[PDB]
């Protein structure tokens, strides 16, 4: 019954200055999230669990593939 205006989210070329900002928020959310994970001293191990509570992804996002980080890249854009 309503008709909100469709706007062009994809048309404008996003600024290359902003790519520094989105990489900044990406490293910031990764660093703060890993800081949360290490603050309660989760360590490396065999597999993901809770009985010992391994955490094998205490690592950068560059080592992670393209199809792991983009879920964390667009929570706010």
């Amino acid at each position: 019954n309503f008709d909100p205006r469709p706007v062009e989210t994809l048309n404008v070329i996003i600024p290359e200055k902003l790519d520094s900002f989105i990489n900044k928020f990406a490293e910031y959310t990764h660093e703060k999230w890993a800081f949360d994970k290490i603050q309660n001293n989760w360590s490396y191990g065999e597999n993901v669990d809770e009985e010992l509570k391994t955490h094998p992804m205490l690592r950068p996002y560059k080592t992670f593939s393209e199809k792991d980080k983009e879920i964390y890249r667009w929570p706010i854009k």
